[PDB]
DNA sequence: ATTATGACGCT
DNA sequence: AGCGTCAT
């Protein structure tokens, strides 16, 4: 009872941008805006393929993955825009620089943690704690939460989706305690309405919406964060998980959509992620090994350790390339050739990154896969990168790859490769 | 012939 | 160190 720890001493969001490199391309070409649009990689193969969908797109069945020629198929007035292409290859550069720009804004109200080029998670606690302190006892104003969504609500004692969002809001917050400073709905709460000045700040200053979930750990802001997109934000409770994850899919929750999460499945013939408290720590760990054990038997009930790592930066830098059927590459000259066209990329990358991040690399690490093996990475080898040279880098990633040749001709590629990948990692200050 | 990235766990 | 998983 008292000494039973519920996972509510932290306020933690996770902001994730909608439809993030379709909104950088729309705010480039006013054209592409509150239009079914679509940013593709490549062109020849079925049109290119779909990385990223607008909403309206979306209604129409457009997905990620698809290939363009089909989406084409869903959505004929379908409004496409192309990675750009260098070196013979997709260049991310644009959406990165973006990410950068979002990323700042965010580090302004807290320390980030970096998940992925549109997203990151923000440890509120201490800011939550001032917000408090400033407010003085006063309520929390509805107006202060315009696009705030409360999971669970409302419930009990209608016919539009704007009324039913305030309607959730009015329960919730006539239901506070805002004369204890430790409540951690009100916490949460005040974390939200922090929320909502990031996310105000980041469309102000550069043209791009977002969402995101605010709750006490990351995996609950995270599964938070989708429950309202686009352009929402949502507070999940820790009164909401029991009912929330009584009908939650096990697959939804972050790390589960994969083996683990199937054999989570199959295994205890359990289909939703409440199910899973009938079962002890041992039992759990018995499964499933001792740390998904611990970290299962603490998820199902909405508790989550995982801290928000204060990290900005990626802590990789790589380029990849895949040469699929018959483009795969045969000779020595054409494996050169692409080696060096990523370490040109390589090199251009790091060299931005030494001057905008007082850091660099120091290992280089060679990816490739070879016709006929399904794994993502045929061979992983990594050398010395004591230098941002791309001629010498691409010469160290042959010599470290060129024992996989099974060809006695010193001209062919045998079996031929259908992946490159370079990834500078180790990363010292300087 | 999804592709181009990342992060992180295991041994 | 090199490999596998998860994501998307
Ligand atoms: N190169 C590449 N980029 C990708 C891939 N998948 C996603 N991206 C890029 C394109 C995406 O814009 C971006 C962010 O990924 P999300 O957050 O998963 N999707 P989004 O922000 O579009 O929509 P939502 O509103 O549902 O969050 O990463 C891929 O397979 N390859
Ligand atoms: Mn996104
Ligand atoms: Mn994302």
């Amino acid at each position: 009872g008292p000494h039973m720890a519920t996972g509510q001493d932290r306020v933690v969001a996770l902001v994730d941008m909608d439809c993030f490199f379709v909104q950088v391309e729309q705010r480039q070409n006013p054209h592409l805006r509150n239009k079914p649009c679509a940013v593709v990689q490549y062109k020849s193969w079925k049109g290119g393929g779909i990385i990223a969908v607008s909403y309206e797109a979306r209604a129409f069945g457009v997905t990620r993955s698809m290939w363009a020629d089909d989406a084409k198929k869903l959505c004929p007035d379908l409004l496409l825009a192309q990675v750009r292409e260098s070196r013979g290859k997709a260049n991310l550069t644009k959406y990165r620089e973006a990410s950068v720009e979002v990323m700042e804004i965010m580090s302004r109200f807290a320390v980030i943690e970096r998940a992925s080029i549109d997203e990151a998670y923000v440890d509120l606690t201490s800011a939550v704690q001032e917000r408090l302190q400033k407010l003085q006892g006063q309520p929390i104003s509805a107006d202060l939460l315009p696009s705030t969504y409360i999971e669970g609500l409302p419930q009990g004692p209608t016919v539009q989706k704007e009324g039913m969002r305030k309607q959730g809001l009015f329960q919730w917050l006539d239901s506070l305690q805002i004369d204890n400073l430790t409540s951690p709905d009100l916490q949460l709460t005040v974390g939200a309405v922090i929320v909502e000045e990031m996310r105000a700040a980041i469309e102000r200053e550069t043209g791009f919406q977002c969402s995101a979930g605010i709750s006490h750990n990351k995996v609950l802001a995270k599964l938070a964060c989708g429950l309202n997109k686009p352009n929402r934000q949502t507070l999940v409770s820790h009164g909401s998980v029991p009912q929330l994850f009584s009908q939650m899919p096990i697959r939804k929750i972050r790390s589960l959509g994969g083996k683990l999460g199937a054999s989570v499945i199959e295994i205890l013939g359990i289909e939703y992620m409440g199910e899973l408290t009938q079962f002890t720590e041992s039992q759990l760990q018995s499964h499933f090994g001792e740390k998904n054990g611990s970290w299962l038997y603490a998820m199902c009930r909405g508790i989550e350790h995982d801290p928000v790592k204060p990290r900005q930066l990626p802590k990789t830098i790589g380029c990849s390339k895949n040469f699929p059927g018959k483009t795969a590459l045969a000779t020595r000259e054409q494996v050169q050739w692409w080696l060096l066209q990523l370490a040109q990329e390589l090199e251009e990358r790091l060299t931005k990154d030494r001057n905008d991040n007082d850091r660099v690399a120091t290992q280089l690490v060679v990816s490739i896969r070879v016709q006929g093996d399904k794994r993502l990475s045929s061979l992983r080898r990594c050398c010395a990168l004591t230098r941002y040279d791309a001629h010498k880098m691409s010469h160290d990633a042959f010599t470290v790859i060129k024992n996989c040749n099974t060809s006695g001709i010193q001209t062919e590629w045998s079996p031929p490769l259908t992946m490159l990948f370079l990834c500078a990692t180790k990363f010292s200050a300087s």
